[PDB]
DNA sequence: ACTTAAGAGTCATTACCTCTCCATAATGCGAATAGTGTTGCTCATTTGCTCAATGA
């Protein structure tokens, strides 16, 4: 299930490119979020995979670029 | 068994003066931990003051 939606990870992380982080770091952290979405996925709500996986991939990419992008790190609640 | 081509690597002066320019984006909600305030308390530091011998 994980190695069939990596194209979804590169499709999400295509837009977060020039935000202070490398392109390969983004899709790596998106893969971490994709694994966390695979482990907690429920099929009985009719949705296929993508509407549940997109939120977790976007969350992992945003929490990656909110912390590991600057030296003087501001937490996400303060920013 | 040896001889020309392709590709990679590594340098190309010294010293000083002036100026500009060096960033933008998800939300929220408990859990848990670090931080700050409170009160009672002890301990080290210094200083004016006191007490005891002693010769003139």
């Amino acid at each position: 299930m994980v190695e069939a939606n990596l194209r979804l990870v590169i499709s999400i992380a295509k837009k977060y490119t020039n935000r202070g982080l490398q392109f390969l770091d983004l899709i790596q952290e998106g893969n971490i979020g994709l694994m966390k979405a695979v482990d907690k996925f429920e099929y009985r709500r009719g949705y296929k995979f993508s509407t549940y996986a997109t939120w977790w991939i976007r969350q992992a990419i945003t929490r990656s670029i909110a912390d590991q992008a600057r030296t003087i790190r501001i937490p996400v609640h303060m920013i």
